[PDB]
């Protein structure tokens, strides 16, 4: 019965510690994952996350919210040193017991909100399921702190339950109470990505920094076993932001708390009822089972520059050709809507990732020695340069076939061939699909009652191979 006893940051801070207090009697993987059968998922999930990290030889790592330390255990195998923290005492105690055989782990009991360390004191800030237990202001404050603590070239890993609990709404799998309110913040995936990209931090030497969000990916184990695409994680690098201006906590908070979630909601309203893509009819006359063999993996790239509706229906692709699909998105809000679709369809063959550019996705897949079976893309030539397009082959099998739908103004077929021939393509054919696209786009808009105009561009449908 004290001042603002229902709403202060401390009361809200303590509501999370109280929630986790309920599990301190069970310092086990069930609590860490809030899943009655966490044994089924734990090792595969941990491997999904740990295999996404950079090598840690000679590096200092801080694992914040480490709990019983299932990541700490493996992180300290290669890192020079790991600081492992959690605000639940028994969890840290269980952490110290499991890891009694190791000698390069420091332990701390405390709230992540109050954690303090020297500038440029770590190389990796590792978290997994933590931001969702902080307020919007605390998330921003946490990220500015990570920025302070990281050395240049340093990384931060984050993984959050986005939009819904890991166990969905609501699985008997959950360890959540069916009657108690759940205090957890299930934010949209797009908000995390945008916040990370927005941050500009000036250090004590007066140097500016920004985050390079290397990727956004769904945790594979949660798709395969929980039909959940919204367990989202990101690897993010601290890099110089020459000439940029600082972003304050208040300036970031306005965006993160009000502006962005609002903008996301308008995109949900436009895209969530999408029954098919207007491009389906167009791609139908260029994609066959010679382009997409049965059980192959297709690489799909949809930047959605000219229009949010210009993309590839990856679900229809996977359905009609019995293939797996990786679809790259570059627009945060539109990537989120693809995750929404993925969760409702529950076709595990279809996967999405967010990257800043084509080059970003190519690096990711290069590092993983991927060789996709084909490419289907909208706006490839329109949005990417020769250098990036030429590097697509480094993630394609020999003779992989491609199909491109391209918005153009004047039709310059000779020039289009020369770009693609310069970027390593062969057997190039070009078909003008402007009238077909005009018909299909209008049919699609009227059918979905979108009060919008046509993209208004001409279209080429291109097929080639490498
Ligand atoms: N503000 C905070 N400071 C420190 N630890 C926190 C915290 N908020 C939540 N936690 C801890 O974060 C953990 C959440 S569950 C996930 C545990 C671990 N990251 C893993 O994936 O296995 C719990 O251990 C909880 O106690
Ligand atoms: C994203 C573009 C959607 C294209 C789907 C259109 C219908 C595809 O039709 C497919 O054609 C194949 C012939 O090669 C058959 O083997 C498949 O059984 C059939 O589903
Ligand atoms: C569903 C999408 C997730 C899988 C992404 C993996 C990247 C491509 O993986 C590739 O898949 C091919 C199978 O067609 C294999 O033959 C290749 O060896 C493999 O590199
Ligand atoms: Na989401």
């Amino acid at each position: 019965l004290y001042f603002q006893g229902h709403m202060t940051a401390e009361v809200r801070r303590d509501s999370f510690k109280t929630f986790w207090d309920k599990y301190s009697d069970k310092p086990d993987t069930n609590s860490m994952m809030l899943n009655q059968t966490a044994q089924d998922l734990e090792a595969s999930d941990r491997a999904d996350i740990l295999s996404s990290l950079p090598h840690l030889t000679n590096k200092d790592v801080v694992d914040i919210g480490a709990g019983i330390g299932r990541f700490t255990t493996v992180l300290a195998e290669t890192a020079r040193w790991v600081l492992s923290t959690d605000f639940i005492e028994s969890f840290i105690e269980k952490n110290q017991e499991r890891n009694a055989h190791m000698g390069n782990i420091s332990y701390q009991i405390g709230d992540a909100v109050h954690l303090q360390m020297d500038e440029k004191s770590v190389d990796l800030v590792f978290t997994n399921w933590l931001m969702m237990y902080l307020s919007d202001r605390e998330v921003i404050e946490f990220l500015l702190n990570a920025m302070r603590w990281l050395r240049a070239d340093g990384y931060i890993h984050l993984r959050e339950s986005c939009s819904e609990p890991s166990t969905g709404r609501l699985k008997t799998a959950t360890m959540h109470s069916a009657v108690d309110a759940n205090p957890t913040h299930y934010r949209f995936s797009s908000l995390y990505i945008k916040l990370l990209r927005a941050i500009r931090y000036r250090d004590s030497d007066g140097k500016m920094w920004k985050f390079d969000v290397q990727w956004s990916c769904s945790v594979p184990t949660y798709i395969r076993r929980c039909n959940n695409w919204r367990q989202v994680h990101w690897l993010t690098k601290k890099v110089p932001a020459v000439g940029d201006e600082e972003t304050s906590v208040d300036d970031l908070l306005n965006l993160f708390s009000q502006i962005w979630p609002a903008e996301q909601k308008t995109w949900d309203e436009k895209l969530d009822n999408e029954k098919y893509s207007w491009t389906d009819k167009i791609f139908s006359n260029a994609i066959d089972d010679e382009v997409v063999p049965k059980n192959s993996t297709a690489y799909v790239f949809t930047p959605r520059q000219r229009s949010p509706f210009l993309h590839v229906n990856s679900h229809l692709l996977a359905e009609k050709f019995t293939c797996n699909v990786w679809n790259v998105e570059t627009k945060e809000y539109l990537y989120r809507t693809s995750l929404t679709k993925a969760n409702n369809q529950k076709d595990q063959r279809v996967r999405f990732g967010w990257n800043e550019s084509l080059s970003s996705s190519i690096d990711y897949w290069n590092q993983r020695d991927a060789s996709f079976d084909c490419m289907v893309a909208t706006e490839l030539l329109a949005t990417c340069d020769d250098e990036s397009i030429n590097s697509i082959a480094s993630i394609m099998k020999p003779e992989a076939k491609v199909v491109l739908l391209e918005p153009v103004s004047g039709i310059d077929e000779t020039s289009v061939r020369q770009r693609m021939t310069t970027c390593g393509f062969k057997n190039i054919t070009i078909v003008d699909v402007t009238q077909e696209s005009l018909n299909a786009e209008v049919s699609f808009i009227k059918d979905h009652n979108l009060d919008v105009e046509l993209s208004g561009c001409n279209y080429l449908l291109i097929k080639a191979s490498l």
